């Protein structure tokens, strides 16, 4: 008989992206009284939350 060799068809590779990060327009100058500390801080932090009166809420 003497059979051949052969097992060559190995690769594996699927992962390329890795972010979970950024807002959805909405945490962008539309808070009614938000201070440029806290839209700057928390813009910075790339964080997205609520818009509260008193001031920025980032989530």
């Amino acid at each position: 008989a003497k059979k051949p060799f052969v097992q060559r068809v190995k690769n594996a590779a699927s992962k390329a992206y890795n972010k979970l990060k950024g807002l959805a327009m909405q945490s962008q100058y539309g808070c009614p009284i938000i201070s440029n500390m806290c839209e700057d801080h928390c813009r910075r932090k790339k964080m997205e939350g609520q818009c509260d009166l008193l001031d920025c809420v980032c989530s």
